């Protein structure tokens, strides 16, 4: 009995306009990573292709709890914040064991 892990990619946009520009491109579904590096103020982490890294389930901050991204491949999650708009993408889903042996 251990926590499953989720790989989220997230990028911060200046306005909803920026978010729409980002989600419009990823709506075609070609590259999210590209969108991440160019406009996002996330780029401290976005330079990794928008990948924030593998987080463990139930260690997730409430911000991404509202992202609703449990199904792998689902992108264009726009999180409305006062600080700006966050774009969340699902890179992968692992039920803990999924790698070699957990």
């Amino acid at each position: 009995t251990q926590p499953q892990r989720t790989r989220y990619s997230i990028i911060q946009t200046k306005t909803e306009d920026e978010a729409k520009a980002v989600l419009d491109e990823l709506n075609k579904g070609g590259d999210f990573a590209a969108l991440a590096k160019e406009k996002s103020a996330d780029i401290i982490s976005a330079r990794n292709g928008g990948d924030m890294g593998w987080l463990e389930d139930a260690t997730i901050p409430d911000e991404l709890k509202n992202a609703g991204l449990k199904e792998k491949g689902q992108l264009s999650g726009v999180i409305k914040s006062s600080v700006g708009f966050l774009i969340v993408r699902l890179d992968d889903i692992q039920a803990a064991h999924h790698h070699h042996h957990h």
